[PDB]
């Protein structure tokens, strides 16, 4: 909805009422390995849900899907009502911001991941560029040997006065298909685009949760996704309502 005292809040809200589509593009290259990944779908930031649909766009992927999930929208993220003044990703539209990533495989390559999320008049924009090297052939990424599934898990996001932005430091546990699990640890840091004024938030962290699947009629390399992300650790605005 729009209804906030904060006009800032009131401004990010109103973009993101209801439902917006969402277009994704990344072009990447894994030790030598070029691809391209095409999304579409749609996200609901009342809920914090978030459905795409992913096509490898040059063949098959030379990566498994779990590994892209957080590289291939957090603006669609579900803050609470007395936590939205925290929220940075909404606060930088519609001139967007950009996501730069480093991450890294435990006892494997790395991703070096830089994108630009924006709004294309109604159509919310993630143009990725992605940089893989150091990896191994035979190693559970270019060996295709983690499961196709995506752990929950919650990750603190810190502001960065200096950048006018936040900053995300974080680990992903893919699991690997003999049951032991693939660390991934993630180096996040976020700035607007644009030069206005933007939501600096406090200390809190988001709960995310995904579902892949697959589309049974579609022949070509692809991942369905469905997230959800909802900030919490900030508790109420005063005291408590309640005790």
């Amino acid at each position: 909805h729009h209804h906030h005292t904060d006009p800032m809040v009131s401004k990010g809200e109103e973009l993101f009422t209801g439902v917006v589509p969402i277009l994704v593009e990344l072009d990447g290259d894994v030790n030598g390995h070029k691809f391209s990944v095409s999304g579409e779908g749609e996200g609901d930031a009342t809920y914090g849900k978030l459905t795409l649909k992913f096509i490898c766009t040059t063949g098959k992927l030379p990566v498994p899907w779990p590994t892209l999930v957080t590289t291939l929208v957090l603006c669609f993220s579900r803050y609470p009502d007395h936590m939205k003044q925290h929220d940075f990703f909404k606060s930088a539209m519609p001139e967007g911001y950009v996501q730069e990533r480093t991450i890294f495989f435990k006892d494997d390559g790395n991703y070096k991941t830089r994108a630009e999320v924006k709004f294309e008049g109604d159509t919310l924009v993630n143009r990725i560029e992605l940089k893989g090297i150091d990896f191994k052939e035979d190693g559970n990424i270019l060996g295709h040997k983690l499961e196709y599934n995506y752990n929950s898990h919650n990750v603190y996001i810190m502001a960065d006065k200096q950048k006018n932005g936040i900053k995300s430091n974080f680990k992903i546990r893919h699991n690997i298909e003999d049951g032991s699990v693939q660390l991934a640890d993630h180096y996040q840091q976020n700035t607007p685009i644009g030069d206005g004024p933007v939501l600096l938030p406090d200390n809190h962290y988001l709960s995310t949760q995904s579902k892949l699947s697959k589309d049974p009629n579609e022949k070509r390399d692809h991942m369905v996704l469905l997230e959800f992300v909802t900030a919490a650790g900030i508790t109420l605005g005063m005291d408590e309502l309640y005790k």
